[PDB]
Formats: C-alpha cells, structure tokens, sequence
C-alpha cells in the first residue's frame, strides 16, 4: 500500500517530533522519515553537485541545493520500484486539514492508472486564492483532476507518484542538470499532473528562504576519457552553442552522444553545434575540474584530418 | 500600465529639467522623480545606516550610501506593491535611443511571467555585446549576460518579486555590496533587452565623493523578550558572521537561525559564547549602550543545570 516519505533534516528533530506526532493523531504508522541533505554541510568537492554547476546560480544558495537534492535522491529511489507502488512524499512543516487519514484513504481509492503524479497541496497564486477555494478547500468529493496549472505558485510538500513520474524527473535531470527550483522543475519538466479536489495539505520557520550564501564549488578531477572524443585540456570555443546544460562531464558526454547536430562539448557545460578551427580555440582556466576544456567528437576531427593531410600544402 | 521612477536628488534640478525635456521628446507623457537621498546631508545619527555599519568602508561614502539607500527605499515601495504592476527605475542622467517609447513597448510585449528583473541597460566591460546591445533590433528579453556586466541601474523593470528578494537580502546581509552589484551578487535571476533601450571630469555625485559618513553613537533603546542584554561585555570569536551594527536587523537574524546563541551591537551573530565569566570589555562604538544579547533560552538551560549543582 501506500509508502509515505517525509523529507527531514537531521538537525531539525523539532519538526521530526512534530510529524511523528501528527502521524499519531492521524493513526498512521506506514511511513519513515528522509534523511534530508543539509545545505550547510554540502561538501564543495562532492561530485553529486554536478547538477547545479551553470549560469543560474539561485540553485547553488545552500539550502536550495539541499532541498532540490533531497528530492531528487527520493525520486532515485522510487524510479527504482518499478512495482508500481505509490509513495506520498511530504515536507515536514505540512498541516493535515481535519481527517486526514480517511481523506487520503478516500483520494487512494480514487486514483486511475494514468495518474502517476498527483499534488495534494501547492501553493496558489495570492491571486487565485479566494476564487479556488471551491475546489481546493470546500470540495467535499476527494477526487482527482488535472493540475490547476494557471493557479500553481509551487510546492513539493505533499505530492503522490510512482516510478513512472520519478524515473522521468530523474531522466529530465539527465538532460538539464537541475537549472529550475525543485517544485517547479516538475512542472516545467513536461510530465502530466494532477491534483485532488480538495487538497489535503497546506504550509515563517525555514531553512531555505533566508540563505543567500551559495556553495563555492571546489575544483575536482576531471578523471574522463572516452573513445569517442579527443579532450583538448583548457582550451574552448566560444560561440556555437545549442545550449548550457551543467558541468558534469558523464552528463555532458550523454547529450553528446545523443545528438547528432552535437560535435563538441565543454566541461563548463556548454554543449556545441560548432567549433572554431583548432588553431582558433581560447585559453579557459580551471573552473570546475583540473582539467577544464572540450571534447570533440572524434569523427568530426578525422573527417577534418583525412582531408587536410590530401591536400597540397 | 508601466509605472516610471526617475531617482534624482532635490538639489539637482539640472538633471530633473534635462529628464523631462527628454521624456517629454519621446513622448513619455507618465513618470515621478523620486526624491534621491542626499549623501551629502545623511545625518550621522540617522537610524536608516544602520546598514552600513561594517567593515566594508566603501559603502559609506557619502554618495554611494545615498545611491544605495534610494535604490532600496524605492525597492520597499514596489515590494509593497503586490499587484505586479510593473516599475521602470530610472536614474536621471540617461539617454533614451531613438524610438524609445515605441522600443519599450515592444520590450513590454514580449515579457515572459517569470522575467521579474530586466535591465534595459548596464555599463558592459565587443563584436558580441555591440550586436546584442546597440545594433540588435529584435527587442526581446534574454537571460543577463552575467559575463558582461559591469555595474548599473540605471535602467531597469521590475516587480515586487525583484523588489521584496532584494529587500530581503538586505534584512538578511545589511548593505555591504555597492547597490547594483548587490542585486547582481544576490542570486536573483536577470534579464536583459536586446537591444538596450537606455545608456549613460564626468558628472557624477558618486565618483568623486571620497568622505564617509562619521556614524554618531545612537541610544540603543532596544529590550527583547527572548534576550538578556548585557551592556559593555562580548564574547570573542565564536562568530557565525559580521552582519551589520543594526540591532532590530540582527535580533531577527539571530531569531531564524537556530545555531545563533548571542549577537553583539557590532554586528556579529555568534554560534558559541564563552562563559558569562569570561566576557571581555568592549566600549560604545555604535550604541549606547554596545554590548551582546545573549538568548534567554540559552542560559535558563545553564540555570537550571547549575543550580542543580552541589556548590
Ligand atoms: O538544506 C536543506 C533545507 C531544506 N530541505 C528540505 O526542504 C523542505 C523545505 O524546507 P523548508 O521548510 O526549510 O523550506 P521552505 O518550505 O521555506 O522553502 C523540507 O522537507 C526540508 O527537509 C533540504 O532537503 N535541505
Ligand atoms: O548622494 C547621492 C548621489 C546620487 N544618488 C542617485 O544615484 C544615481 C546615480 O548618481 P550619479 O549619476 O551622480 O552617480 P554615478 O552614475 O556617477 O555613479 C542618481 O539617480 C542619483 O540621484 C543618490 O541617491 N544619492
Ligand atoms: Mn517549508
Ligand atoms: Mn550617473
């Protein structure tokens, strides 16, 4: 049946006490609590960051690294259960509006197979709050519809999915990195929501809000070699992008592989259309791997080299 | 629907009369001058410093600190302003590119809902920025280009999203970063038009103006529920950071942060105290009186336990 996971820092047994006696009131004792990453004890040489090493760097403020990592470890881990059973992933600070435990029963047995992700709370829209109170407060039906997407402000602290909406988060990732707040990366990510008629949850103590202090990554090794490529350490060639994706080479050299019109990318996280001629490739230093630089797609190059050494020079 | 600020000081009416004949050439027919804070006349016991009271000199000259203290008052009027009405921030010396107004409104229509803070124009540290910034006529919004920008705000729309992030750094860090750096350094997304739509010894009531302001020690009226004060006594070093000599600023800091046990008048927010025996002297720098608020909690925890104790 239904496994509950309630992302929680360690440090924060104030709020893990709190659940747990909610849980209690509620009598419900199928859940466990998520070991949250804590912001502040991120280390900067912790490969795992790779993610959010980009242009945008809201996502490297400590605790909004934390929070995205946190999640993102749990959809890991349900993607993995391709049983097919649902998790409810909770935040720890959430309210239960009155009877919860027969409400959510209730919004369970409603649930249809092509529903694989489903908020039961969000924040909404300071706008939309009083003409949504129909269906998101007063509605007595507890059934599910398709997300309010015009009335949505975020929020991953109450949701219900299952390995099918995890593994494609967790794919999702694999081609961006994690450039978008977590809550919102799911709704940018393209995957259908729903949400329940009424919500079941709702949300000031916080660990994220307030910390503007952003993790100062530590330059690590860049231990990569692939057959395919040629890597040219500290060099680049500006220009010719189709996109910035994030400084993770293994990532990085999927997209790669993967697209056709790609012939190079760099460590920083820019992956290529065009390249510069090799004579015409920039210094770059050292910025997130001793080395830092570009690969290039060996068949481009012996292309290149094929023709160069026939001709009449 | 666009409303325009223009930050000009009372006393520069020559830049006022120039920004007025320069709207009134475009055809810009709404906009209000807000009245710029005087660096120059900031009393040195004026409560608004308290921001500036670190170890970051430099925002204490007497124009930057105005620049910045007008910037920010404008950002508390937005972020109060939570209909989204969007604000043009303009400083008063800026030229307008031929067909502003209709440049602008182009600008405007292309506006995405999560472009919260665009700037329409910044000073830019050449091919590349010349052809995204002066010759580009496509007039559309494109992330910063974080890797040009050198300064400026002398140009830019925004909402009370922008508006409150900013204003909430600064309840959270003081004033510690030249104001349009601050927002660049803040970690809130930026935009940019292509092209910019506005542009700027030369006049400045900034650059030239190397005087800081002398704070004057100011009475600390200041009693919490939570703290005990302990007037003229610090604990050295068990520091989290050095904030800002702002005592309501730093009570809330030291209220969110868990790990905060005391805070001292200087601006420091400490994670460790010595014992109560050990506190060192320290004389009247910002307040009277300096000294450190140490949590109640905290000690009524050390109360009880030695209490207990068979002395
Ligand atoms: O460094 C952090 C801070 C928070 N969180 C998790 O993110 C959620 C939201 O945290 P918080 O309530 O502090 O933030 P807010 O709701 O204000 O964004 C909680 O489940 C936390 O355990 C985390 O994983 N790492
Ligand atoms: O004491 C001062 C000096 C300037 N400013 C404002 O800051 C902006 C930039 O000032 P200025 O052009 O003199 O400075 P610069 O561009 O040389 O830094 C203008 O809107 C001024 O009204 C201010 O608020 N207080
Ligand atoms: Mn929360
Ligand atoms: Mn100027």
């Amino acid at each position: 049946n239904l496994k509950i996971i309630v992302i929680n820092l360690k440090r924060r047994t104030d709020r893990r006490e709190i659940m747990e006696k909610k849980f209690q009131d509620e009598n419900i004792t199928q859940y466990e609590f998520f070991e949250a990453f804590d912001g502040e004890t991120l280390r900067p040489e912790d490969p795992i960051l790779g993610v959010f090493k980009h242009g945008v760097h809201g996502l490297s403020r400590k605790g909004v690294a934390g929070c995205a990592l946190s999640h993102y470890t749990v959809w890991q881990k349900i993607a993995a259960d391709t049983s097919g059973t649902k998790y409810l992933v909770l935040e720890d600070d959430i309210n239960f509006k009155p009877n919860f435990k027969e409400n959510l029963s209730k919004v369970m047995k409603t649930i249809e197979p092509s529903q694989a992700m489903i908020l039961i709370g969000m924040t909404v829209n300071g706008d939309d709050v009083t003409k949504t109170r129909d269906i998101y407060e007063l509605d007595t039906s507890y059934t599910i519809h398709p997300l309010g997407r015009d009335y949505y402000a975020g929020g991953l602290f109450g949701y219900i999915l299952d390995y099918r909406a995890a593994q494609y988060f967790v794919d999702y990732i694999s081609y961006n990195g994690i450039r978008i707040v977590i809550d919102y990366l799911t709704y940018r990510s393209g995957f259908p929501m729903y949400e329940s008629h009424p919500h079941l949850v709702y949300t000031v103590d916080s660990d994220i809000q307030h910390q503007y202090d952003r993790i100062k990554y530590a330059i690590i090794p860049n231990t990569y070699e692939f057959d395919d490529y040629v890597f040219i350490p500290n060099k680049d060639s500006a220009g010719g992008d189709i996109r910035e994706v994030c400084a993770d080479i293994p990532i990085l050299k999927n997209i790669a592989d993967k697209d056709i019109n790609c012939v190079a990318f760099n460590t920083y996280g820019w992956v290529k259309n065009n390249i510069k001629p090799l004579h015409q490739l920039i210094d770059i230093g050292n910025r997130y791997y001793e080395s830092d630089g570009i690969y290039i797609k060996k068949n481009y190059l012996l292309k290149e080299k094929i023709i160069i050494n026939s001709l009449n020079l």
